[PDB]
């Protein structure tokens, strides 16, 4: 029978403020507008080199902030005489944030010039027996708007679809499709937005490489997995996110190339030549974003951050912030002509050499509450469970056990044994802070005891009652 | 407003497009005119207010960028003047010095400054005189994808595609540059004609004047 | 002693076995925390908000 | 197979009974005075994925 | 039981990919790089249920 237990110990992940307190100290930070001019399309590097000479930096790119703050209490101030750091210890919530933007409007774009194609599908303009043979045109195409932010105090972890295994069902052949198996992996600074073909690896699953445009051929496109981010019950690695995206169609496109694979051909009639040929099965929406609007952003607004999703409320853990951007609107593409040399009072093309530029600007503006973690024993419990690095960045130390015992024979000292033998562990490891390329963003010394005359400062003492000079009205009637 | 140039720089087609071409021949410029995108915007100062614009950066020679390939466009910040144009939808910068061709875009356009207000400036002021009072509604959109006419100079790496055959196995111009259109003139979308009391202001200031 | 159980199953279904994956855990599962969000209230809130746009 | 989402995506469920399971505590639970039935009260449809049709 | 029916089309992932015959073969004809098609269609379901009698 059953007859239930019902089942314990689980164990579940209690909130962290319910011995954490909040105070009401406040530093401000800032950042002072970082700019960056990049180049959609491809890279640009150097042409006798691989440095850059000009980065690739796209709209549709996500833009990888990693934030880092230095422990409050090795940035300890004398105002504190009413704690105690043996009972408390300090750690930084950032209670907000703002997102400073104001780019010129501008959209971002991509493009390609061997984009596979044969005829358009969407209606047809040619009705052929069988596709062509080396037939590609020159078309440009942006993916689609995405606009998101999140914010985390760990990396997020994003999807996309990997080249597989061979299976039964689909293997890594020739006339047969390759399987896609899932990838999850941190989302790397300058990592593509999708295309509308999805987050995957294009490098290896186009043999061709001449699909896409060039720029996520060579990248992987990511979509954040938020799914596996919530399931998390800790939830440190967001706690923060929203999207906004949309996606157009603006033409069906059939390739030039065709299926090898079996498409079933006894399921409609057959007549002669051509409607006894299979001759598209190979169409594909072009992808193409839409009209935007610029007075609706989830940008230039503070964040009122505090009870953040998971157990974490928010708290800075490792004092680190991890940002995801990406913003479309105000990603600039530039068209410019600079001769290399002018000689002639009539015009040709050979003269004035096109380039292009890309424009990526994004501020970001803070407020920071200090606050205080209460310390005993259980709740020393809870934090070694959830990373014991905390406890040992400010050090109360070691706890023993483990503990363990070893029987191997011995001299002593071996010699005779495994033998010897060392394990080196390794050491070295990875650095999961370095993991991957991220957009450094100090703001270990551009704190201020300075908390109202920021525009942040501002729009704070508006939210904590009313306060202050000039609100509002505004504006605003009739 | 209603502008166009008779020899606007225009290479292929784009947008859905039609044939393939390899680097540019000589002389594609064509009559197209346009229509730039909807942009309404009203700010109130008492001094001066601040643009931005993306202006005539370091030279040639403390970068390694070529001069077919620009002096880097870095932006630089000054006050708006009248007479001054606006934010084209390429972004707003110089066009003086940055159309060798002179002639890339409509007449207005092909010399002057364009600027767009550099509002982080004058609301992270302590003081704002520079604005305390702005509004706006703006939006834009692609009429149509179009290619520049002009060689390519920038550092496209071929070996990053499986190569064609003859035709497919050149590489054409990428030197895309979106049309904005604001098409759809409505009479709701009005930001004008309407009182706007400035018993206060929305600025640091209070929108008491100085100097008068 | 057939033809046959079950009628149910007579026509063509993504198959869906739910017979073992029964809990009691609320604060482990997001699915948890919004119903607590709406019931017991509880989840525990904000979440986060206020603003985010 | 084919799997597209213009086709009905057809998910057959099939539960227990309360009966046929747990029982937390015995108390006021006959077998003769009443039976249970499970009242599914919350769900999630899980859909996030990346973009096409 | 419960049945649940479910047509989503609007985020329901197509991919592209080809396998090549060879890439020393310089064409981009229909039996070189064989051009292909996917669709990857991801759900989940969540329940929590409240106990009756």
């Amino acid at each position: 029978a059953t007859v239930y237990l019902p089942p314990v110990p689980v164990s579940k992940v209690v909130s962290t403020d319910e011995y954490v307190a909040r105070t009401n100290i406040y530093y401000h930070a800032g950042t002072s507008r970082l700019l960056a001019v990049g180049h959609p399309y491809f890279p640009i590097k150097k042409p006798n080199n691989n440095k850059i000479l000009v980065p690739k930096v796209s709209g549709l790119q996500y833009r990888v902030f990693r934030i880092h703050l230095p422990d409050p209490n090795k940035f300890g101030f004398p105002d504190t005489s009413f704690y105690n750091p043996d009972t408390q210890r300090l750690v930084w919530a950032c209670v907000g944030v703002e997102v400073g933007r104001g780019q010129p409007l501008g959209v971002g774009i991509s493009g390609h010039p061997l984009l596979n194609k044969l005829d358009d599908t969407e209606n047809a303009s040619a009705y052929a027996a069988n596709a062509g043979v080396d037939n590609r045109e020159c078309i440009s195409m942006d993916y689609k708007q995405t606009q998101l932010c999140l914010i985390g105090c760990k990396p997020p972890i994003g999807e996309h679809w990997g080249k597989g295994s061979p299976c039964t069902q689909v293997a890594v052949q020739p006339g047969d499709c390759p399987p896609l198996e899932l990838i999850n992996t941190v989302i790397q600074d300058g990592d593509m937005v999708d295309t509308g073909f999805g987050a995957m690896d294009f490098t290896t699953l186009q043999a061709n490489k001449s699909e896409v445009p060039l720029d996520i051929c060579t990248s992987i496109c990511k979509y954040p997995d938020y799914i596996k981010m919530v399931s998390e019950p800790y939830g440190d690695s967001l706690f923060f996110y929203l999207r906004r995206e949309q996606m157009f169609v603006r033409h069906l496109f059939n390739r030039a190339g065709t299926v090898g694979e079996n498409v079933p051909d006894d399921l409609y009639i057959k007549g002669s030549g051509s409607t006894a040929n299979l001759a598209s099965s190979n169409y594909f929406p072009t992808p193409s974003g839409s009209m935007v609007t610029s007075d609706a952003q989830i940008f230039n607004k503070p964040y009122w951050l505090q009870r953040a999703q998971g157990h974490n409320n928010g708290i800075c853990w490792g004092n680190q912030l991890f940002v995801t951007v990406v913003d479309t609107t105000r990603s600039t593409n530039m068209s410019l002509c600079a001769a290399i040399s002018t000689s002639e009072t009539t015009y040709k093309n050979t003269n004035f050499k096109e380039y292009l530029r890309h424009g990526e600007e994004y501020d970001l503006q803070f407020i920071f509450q200090l606050c205080k973690i209460t310390l005993t024993a259980d709740v020393m419990t809870y934090i070694h469970s959830m990373n014991s690095t905390i406890l040992e960045d400010w050090n109360f130390g070691l706890q023993p056990p483990p503990g363990g015992t070893l029987e191997d024979t011995y001299r002593f000292v071996t010699s005779q044994a495994i033998a010897c033998q060392k394990h080196t562990p390794p050491a070295p490891k990875e650095d999961p802070l370095k993991k991957y390329t991220f957009w450094e963003v100090n703001l270990k010394e551009k704190f201020s005891a300075d908390l109202d005359q920021f525009p942040l400062g501002r729009k704070f003492l508006l939210q904590l009652g009313l306060k202050a000079k000039p609100k509002f009205t505004l504006g605003k009637r009739k």
